[PDB]
């Protein structure tokens, strides 16, 4: 693998004939409160527009997957609650190795009291608005969505 | 936007400080027969292991989504089928623009007779498998699986 650009969040190498984007892993956290999850919005250049996602970031040195998931949650919406590792996935397979784990959190308190929009909201309703075309969906977003279709219910 | 690197399924810019990586729009197909669910595996350079998949690739010069669906089901299944569009999600806002967009197949039918593995396999399987660490899951793995398991069940 021969590299053409290390970068702060990514590198570009080539491996062969293979166009490889190095990533840091990340995390992600669904939420559930009466009946509404937990989604955040932030502008994001890459995309042009600020889609529905579920708190989320990366995982930094020395950290493992459940303690950036505490720090994400914590930083984003000043919330800290009991978490449960739920799954991983990549999120594009084809060009980049950045992973993703899923983390459940439940009995949310306050610790804390913004570039990032906390948007308590219905996961029917989230479904229903992008289903219309009105909000877009970061796979994070999605998965949480569906995982709450699935065993959240009631 | 300046461009760092022109690629073949992805360019590399800068936007001020934000590192952007340009990347075609992709399709994926969530199919289900007898309760199994039609995945896919294939080397994937990038993470250096082949994590389940479902049917997906990227949407062509002239293609629209729909008719990219058809194509990917029928190159790496051999099938195809009636499909419906669900939804669209960015695999990873904070710095790729690849939108995928997710259809289901039904009526499937085999239409022709590899680098893909075709692996169908029941969703609750799959599931467990991940759980135990047996296997991985790319987003549209992951999307497929919760997918079944909040709207398609029996
Ligand atoms: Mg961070
Ligand atoms: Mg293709």
């Amino acid at each position: 693998r021969t590299y053409l650009y290390r970068g702060r969040i990514l590198n570009l190498a080539l491996e062969g004939r293979y166009e490889i984007v190095e990533h840091k892993p990340a995390v992600a956290v669904i939420a559930l409160r009466e009946g509404r999850m937990l989604f955040v919005r932030q502008m994001r250049p890459a995309v042009g527009l600020a889609p529905l996602e579920i708190p989320a970031g990366l995982i930094e040195p020395g950290e493992d997957p459940l303690e950036a998931a505490r720090r994400q949650l914590a930083e984003e919406t000043g919330l800290s609650g009991d978490l449960t590792y739920l799954f991983s996935y990549f999120v594009s397979p084809g060009f980049t190795d950045e992973k993703t784990h899923v983390f459940l959190a439940e009995n949310l308190k306050e610790v804390e009291a913004e570039a990032i929009e906390v948007v308590w909201m219905r996961p029917e309703e989230a479904l229903e608005r992008h289903q219309r075309g009105e909000v877009e969906f970061s796979a994070t977003g999605l998965v949480g969505v569906l995982y709450y279709h699935a065993f959240l219910r009631g």
